[PDB]
């Protein structure tokens, strides 16, 4: 359940209507971690198995617990990847609407990837979720370049994470309720706003 490869995997003549890209965090597997396959399981009973592609960040992001303390709260080499996927959708699939999430460091790294992504491929993220927000205090609970309307942060109250630290609390781990309720809620409503139906 922890590997979805979606994107990667499919046929571009059959294309998803709905591409859910999500980073991981820090020391998780597969490519979804603990929180992505709740997302994903919410967003397929709304948008139906055909109907929407599920893209895990994998490849040369090895969610390495040390690379939250770099600059931008990951590595390049993971920005690059989660950049070539967002490319690779507009590629594959031009007319997809496109959401976007990350826990943890892979919140820091949807973030970044989004901050430096072309503003064409940016202005099709319908929505974005960031479940604690390594960055949330330093950009002000803001994905940069991106507008707040489009973006939703689940920061508990005691995650030290949001507030400037990279020191890891038990409220660090209570996101679950979050990925199975409020999150995809979020992220469907966004989609059906643009798309209708």
């Amino acid at each position: 359940r922890t590997t979805r490869d979606d994107l990667i995997n499919g046929n571009s003549a059959s294309c998803r209507d709905v591409i859910f890209i999500y980073a991981r965090g820090s020391t998780e597997t597969g490519n979804l971690g603990t929180l992505g396959p709740s997302i994903a399981s919410n967003l397929e009973s709304a948008f139906g198995k055909d109907g929407v592609w599920i893209q895990g960040v994998g490849g040369a992001y090895r969610a390495t617990l040390g690379d939250a303390a770099l600059p931008r709260g990951t590595s390049s080499a993971a920005i690059r990847e989660m950049l070539g996927l967002f490319q690779q959708a507009n590629t594959k699939c031009p007319d997809a609407t496109l959401i976007a999430g990350g826990y943890s460091q892979g919140a820091a790294l949807a973030a970044a990837s989004i901050e430096d992504l072309d503003s064409a491929i940016r202005d099709k993220i319908a929505g974005t979720v960031l479940f604690g927000y390594t960055k949330n205090l330093q950009n002000r609970g803001r994905i940069p370049n991106y507008p707040a309307d489009r973006t939703k942060v689940f920061c508990n109250t005691g995650d030290l994470v949001c507030t400037g630290s990279l020191i890891v609390a038990a409220p660090h781990l209570a996101y679950g309720p979050d990925a199975r309720g409020p999150a995809p809620e979020f992220l469907i409503e966004k989609v059906r706003a643009v798309r209708g139906s």
